[PDB]
């Protein structure tokens, strides 16, 4: 953690744009974050990186490596390195939005300084959602926390729960997206499940500095076709396996022998084979789903190469969310999953039940009581260390906290888990949506321990204390819970909502702690980004009460004692 040391880390990811089997990509080309050529190298070179001595030696090979490696490869596998070696804790990595600022500001922007019109497709009014630098900052740190290469006894230990937890961050990004579609009073995002269907268009903007191309836009019209790596009726092949082993109850591994999809671990063994982590029973077999459909739609411009243009922007993680068909194939993906819960049995009263607690009353406090506001904010974004800044505008909410009052029947000190989501309660048509709906729709707020005494009880919690959100991620020229960079943006926290002000439904349950706690650094936003070195910890299933079908079809029928509904508003300006 010695300023020394965070010094040296800084610099080496400093104007990026032993060592034999790396350097195969070219330095310039665009670096893939999910094909499977691309990843073997950037698994080779931050396998050297580990490898490496101390310190010392570390930073030697990889001063050493920048020099002739491409610089996505590179970035790639020093944050892997940074992240999880030893002699690295307590070091952050400096802002990706800072050491490749070309990846999140706009084209001209970074033209219109160096060396110093109107809209017509309703997608742009969820701009400010997609292209958000902070959304798309965290989804390169979350790949990088949890990589698909990650081999579980070359380092000597176990990411938990990491396919499931792949499922839970995709499954929240496009929950997160349809609560702005509705909130922009658009319908809920279709998902793209007939591989034939011509795919909407999207053009980027952005270049690609370190060799003056960029990343490649898609017209509308255009149809998924093969690539010289991958046909697109494998990709199907592989779809109609993996629904076989779902409807089946049990999954066929390597060596031809059953495991069964049980209720604990099912969901962990079906994101390690959907995704298509190291982890999968039987790649050969169930293949690598979600990885290709990234591919083939990134590269659908030039499927051969022979145009020999770069990938779009789903080819790399600090831009896929930018495109909309990146929610279309992302909601194809959750449907999987969604498919598999739905084979789980609602749970019983004793499950969600808490028994000597009951929830009275929750309220939000935020200038006007039961109301969020947001609004447009502007921020900068120093570009000299990757021109000087570049200002840009996004979604931000007032401060707020919320106040649950609890009753405590028991005559001792209960120990809980407050989980805290929030729902749209109509559809963009005025239509109220039913209970099973909603579990698509539910946002995770927060989750954290408190201590019941008996009788009443006032919990009080902060906004800015959220355990989905980053609460802190400093800068280059400020380095010159903790020291991890995964965490969602806080300013995105809760939707845009309208300025009408759009209804949604503050769900609160408190399930018994006791119950919950598995047995820590980097937990400033656990939900979303686990435990560093640590399981996660939550025995509940991610997105517990709404993961399995909910038989009752209003969601105020499904409550129980240790949860409450309290509607609120969110209003625009
Ligand atoms: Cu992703
Ligand atoms: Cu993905």
């Amino acid at each position: 953690t010695l300023h020394d040391k965070q010094i040296r880390i800084c610099h080496l990811f400093e104007q990026l744009s032993r060592l034999k089997n790396v350097g195969k990509l070219q330095p310039g080309a665009i670096f893939s974050c999910f094909h499977p050529d691309h990843l073997e190298e950037a698994r080779h070179l931050y396998e050297v990186f580990w490898e490496a001595g101390d310190f010392n030696d570390f930073i030697e090979i990889a001063k050493e490596a920048r020099t002739f490696v491409n610089e996505g490869l590179f970035a790639f596998a020093a944050e892997v390195a940074v992240l999880h070696r030893d002699d690295c804790k307590g070091l952050y990595v400096p802002p990706v939005q800072e050491i490749f600022p070309d990846k999140f500001i706009p084209s001209a922007a970074i033209n219109e300084a160096f060396k110093k019109g109107n809209i017509l497709d309703p997608e742009y009014r969820l701009a400010y959602y997609r292209e958000d630098v902070g959304i798309n900052a965290h989804h390169w740190h979350w790949h990088l926390v949890y990589p698909s290469t990650w081999n579980p006894k070359y380092f000597g230990k176990k990411k938990d729960r990491k396919g499931e937890l792949f499922y839970y961050m995709h499954q929240q990004m496009c929950a997160r997206y349809d609560c702005e579609r509705l909130s922009n009073g658009m319908h809920r995002m279709l998902p793209f499940n007939n591989f034939d269907e011509p795919l909407a268009g999207y053009a980027p903007h952005l270049t690609h500095v370190a060799s003056g191309k960029y990343y490649s836009p898609r017209p509308d019209g255009l149809k998924l076709r093969d690539l010289g790596d991958i046909e697109i009726s494998e990709m199907v092949r592989m779809r109609e396996r993996i629904l076989d082993s779902i409807h089946l109850g049990y999954v066929i591994s390597e060596d031809g022998s059953h495991k069964t999809l049980d209720e604990l671990h099912g969901t962990d063994i079906l994101g390690a084979l959907v995704e298509s982590s190291y982890e999968s029973v039987n790649h050969e077999y169930y293949g690598n789903l979600h990885n290709w459909g990234h591919v083939t739609m990134a590269r659908i411009h030039d499927p051969d190469g022979r145009f020999h243009e770069e990938p779009g922007v789903m080819s790399d993680t600090s831009t896929s969310l930018r495109d909309p068909i990146f929610y279309n194939w992302h909601r194809f993906i959750d449907n999987i999953f969604h498919e598999y819960k739905n084979t789980l049995k609602p749970y019983d009263h004793d499950v969600l039940n808490f028994p000597d607690i009951q929830v009275q009353d929750v309220t939000l406090h935020a200038r006007v009581d039961n109301v969020v506001h947001t609004f447009m904010r502007e921020q900068e974004l120093e570009l000299k260390h990757g021109s000087i800044k570049a200002k840009y505008y996004h979604l931000d909410h007032e401060p707020f906290s919320y106040a649950v009052n609890v009753q405590n029947n028991s005559a001792s000190d209960k120990h809980a888990t407050v989980r805290i989501f929030l729902a749209p309660k109509y559809d963009e048509l005025g239509n109220e949506i039913k209970a099973d709906e909603l579990r698509r729709t539910a946002i995770e707020l927060d989750k954290f321990k408190t201590d019941l005494h008996p009788g009443k009880n006032t919990v009080v919690r902060h906004s800015l204390d959220s355990s989905v959100t980053l609460s802190h991620q400093p800068t280059f020229e400020d380095l010159l819970s903790e020291y991890c960079s995964c965490g969602w943006p806080s300013h995105l926290l809760v939707p845009k909502g309208n300025v009408a002000g759009m209804e949604y439904h503050l769900f609160v349950m408190l399930t018994d702690w006791d119950k919950d706690k598995v047995d820590v650094a980097c937990v400033d936003a656990v939900s979303y980004c686990g435990a560093r070195d640590h399981k996660y910890p939550d025995k509940k299933p991610m997105g517990f009460p709404f993961d399995r079908p909910i038989h009752t079809e209003h969601i105020s029928d499904f409550l129980t004692n240790n949860m409450f509904i309290k509607d609120i508003k969110i209003k625009f300006h």
